[PDB]
């Protein structure tokens, strides 16, 4: 069989993004409480990048495709991006 | 009188199928706990099969059938066989 391949599901700074649309993002995608969002959101502002999840690869290309949906949806240059784990 | 005709309801191994999808079909077809369901994925993965349970010719068509059905749409190889007991 296959063992799980994990990735890392990342959030980068942009300057022009709301901090209140991260943590929408956080709460709707990734099923966070409020507090837990918010501390993902600061830390994406000044380290200019936080992991918001660990999934499987399918799962984690799935919830970034969607993200970058929302985001343009909404038209936020907000980016979501993969990592090998 | 006629004794039942058991059938063992096997999985057979395969490098592509996730180890978490067969886990999946443990417990969803052979009511299996999730300790349990994990043994017998590894039962499959090392030793290249593994018997997920006993049942009558009929009982042990239908699962199969269900299985490989399950499979097929998850898109996945994994097969799944009878063997006379």
């Amino acid at each position: 069989l296959k063992p799980p391949s994990m990735y890392k599901v990342i959030l980068v700074n942009d300057d022009y993004t709301p901090m209140e649309f991260v943590i929408d993002v956080l709460q709707k995608f990734f099923s966070y409480d409020v507090e837990r969002a918010t501390q993902l959101m600061l830390a994406v502002h000044y380290q200019g990048k936080a992991i918001c999840g660990v999934f499987t690869a399918e799962v984690a290309e799935t919830k970034v495709a969607m993200v970058n949906k929302y985001a343009r949806e909404n038209e936020h240059p907000l980016l979501c991006t993969l990592e090998k784990a």
